[PDB]
Formats: C-alpha cells, sequence, structure tokens
C-alpha cells in the first residue's frame, strides 16, 4: 500500500514515460520527512527516474493539456496527478493515492478546492 502521494504521483509519471523504476530508486539518498516525499525534493527524486520536474504556480484553468499529466500540490500535503480536464462537463481526470494507478473522474469543482496553486511540470530527461 503506497502512503506517500507525491511519490505515488511521480511513480505514475515514471510509468507513464515507460520508465521502470521501484519506488526505492526513486527515494535513494533523499532525506524524507515522516518518510514521505516533499516538494522539496522532488526534483531530486524525478532525476532518479530519468524525469525533470519543475515546481511552478498557475490557476487550476490555465494549466495547458499539453503538458499533462502534471503532479499537482493539494492542500494539506496531499497531491495528485492532473491527467485531464474537460471544461464542457467540468470534469477533471486525475490520479490518486486512493486510485493508485488508474486514473479516475472526479468534478472539476472538488479538484479546485484542494488545489494549492502549485504544480509540477514533468517531462522525460
Amino acid at each position: 500500500a503506497m502512503k506517500d502521494p507525491l511519490l505515488n504521483s511521480l511513480i505514475y509519471v515514471s510509468r507513464y514515460y515507460g520508465l521502470a523504476n521501484s519506488p526505492e530508486a526513486l527515494v535513494n539518498g533523499l532525506p524524507l520527512s515522516d518518510g514521505k516525499l516533499t516538494p522539496f525534493l522532488l526534483p531530486r527524486a524525478a532525476e532518479r527516474a530519468g524525469l525533470v520536474a519543475k515546481e511552478n504556480r498557475a490557476e487550476l484553468e490555465k494549466i495547458s493539456s499539453l503538458i499533462l499529466p502534471a503532479i499537482l500540490v493539494l492542500k494539506g500535503g496531499d497531491s495528485c496527478v492532473l491527467n485531464s480536464i474537460n471544461m464542457e462537463t467540468r470534469e477533471a481526470e486525475v490520479t490518486t493515492l486512493e486510485s493508485g494507478m488508474v486514473p479516475i473522474s472526479i468534478p472539476l469543482e472538488d479538484l479546485l478546492e484542494q488545489y494549492t496553486g502549485r504544480y509540477f511540470l514533468v517531462k522525460k530527461q
């Protein structure tokens, strides 16, 4: 059972890129907090995966579909992958710690209420 939301989100993106990385490799040599990744460590974890991750600020509806999947920082130390947003149906597709590796649909309103305004742009090295 995965408990680290940022690690779950990073593993999903690594896998989306066909990059095989144990959760172990991704945290190797990093100083975790209460056993978990934080936004401060995530660029170095991404490097260990063969990715580049960079934190940015944007309102949710300003994030381009073109850069997805992105990792959203959510209130309370949580995170998810943003896979897509449909503005017609007002639904977002996200991958959460509870959904594991499976993207799920949620109401856009719900994501807006938890989103902090900060996200990671993730791409291959």
